[PDB]
DNA sequence: GGTCTAAACGTCGTATAGGAGCATTT
DNA sequence: CAAATGCTCCTATACGACGTTTAGAC
């Protein structure tokens, strides 16, 4: 059974809080307003959604071109709010969450069915994710966006948060570099990685302190990566950590193979031709190459 | 100076995030 | 008949993941 912090960590990675405001002649305000919480994944990781569903006792799961769990009814959203209030997000999504939560409150008390309250919802939507479309701006032209919590000073709340977070955005891959200065002609490196928009670089920096290893990389996305390449950071920090705090989803299979390769590297078989072929074959069966 | 590790640097493709609204039930 | 919510379809970017070169440790 999945840990609650794993869910929050995973949601920090993969979830979305949304407000849809659509024109509807049949409603008294002329508008339909609704809050949503959703996670969407590749079909192959539907099992993650089911584990989440069994835990919260709520949510509607669908599978078509992708896999989704959604919370749209007030009862379902209440479950969502109770959880994240209890196990709070620590990425910038907390600010999206807080906007979302205010809208939810407005709707529960039926203030969205009035014009003033309707107007209030849009200021929240205006500051939520991608904000108001031009069209929504036109219909509600003088909307001033609600205050957004700038999220700062967040401590890693729990080891299972990291596991959930890494299961969404994290990566375990084996890096092979063509390099004539090596006998085999290639360097082999086991790599652990977390990718995130630079808006949360502080958090990534916090994750490095928390795991006591890794470097910060700013690319040429505008995304930042946490990267661990040090062999005995991997051996003595990363692998023991994720052994206790389990990766979920297909990536768990990737982790295990990744773990296996670290052993091979640790025994220097990568510095031999035969071992390198071994490693390549495993690598070819990991991540995107996994069928 | 020869191997090797660490990590700085490079970069593509899509699974994520985020979105909007009609249909059906209450 | 209006409010809730079940259901479905659209967009694209923040991711994941793969490759090379450089600093330097030994
Ligand atoms: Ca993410
Ligand atoms: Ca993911
Ligand atoms: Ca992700
Ligand atoms: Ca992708």
């Amino acid at each position: 059974n999945i840990s609650p912090w794993t869910i929050t960590g995973f949601a920090d990675a993969e979830s979305s809080f949304m407000l849809t405001v659509s024109k509807d002649s049949k409603r008294n305000t002329g508008w339909s307003v609704r809050p949503r919480f959703r996670i969407g994944l590749h079909n192959k990781d539907v099992t993650i959604l089911k584990s989440i569903r069994e835990y919260l006792g709520a949510g509607i799961i669908t599978s078509d071109i992708d896999a989704r769990i959604r919370f749209e009814s007030l009862k379902e959203l209440e479950v969502v709010i109770n959880h994240f209030d209890k196990y709070p997000l620590i990425t910038q999504k907390r600010a999206d969450y807080l906007l979302f939560k205010k809208a939810f409150y407005l709707i529960k008390n039926k203030e969205h069915l009035t014009e003033e309250g309707l107007n209030q919802i849009l200021t929240l939507k205006a500051s939520l994710n991608l904000g108001l479309s031009e069209e929504l701006k036109e219909a509600f032209p003088n909307t001033i966006p609600a205050e957004r919590l700038l999220v700062t000073g967040q401590e890693i709340p729990d080891s299972n948060w990291v596991a959930g977070f890494t299961a969404g955005d994290g990566s375990f891959y084996i890096r092979i570099a063509k390099n004539s200065t090596l006998k085999t002609g290639y360097q082999v490196q086991s790599v652990f990685q977390i990718t995130q928009d630079t808006r949360d670089i502080e958090l990534m920096k916090n994750l490095i302190s928390y795991l006591n290893c890794g470097n910060i990389r700013i690319r040429k996305h505008t995304c930042v990566d946490l990267v661990v390449t040090n062999l005995n950071d991997i051996k003595e920090k990363i692998i023991p950590f994720f052994n206790k705090n389990h990766i979920i989803g297909v990536k768990l299979q990737d982790y295990r193979d990744w773990c296996k390769v670290v052993t091979l590297i640790d025994n220097k078989e990568h510095l031999t031709s035969e071992g390198l072929e071994k490693i390549q074959k495993i690598k070819e069966g990991m991540n995107r190459g996994r069928s």
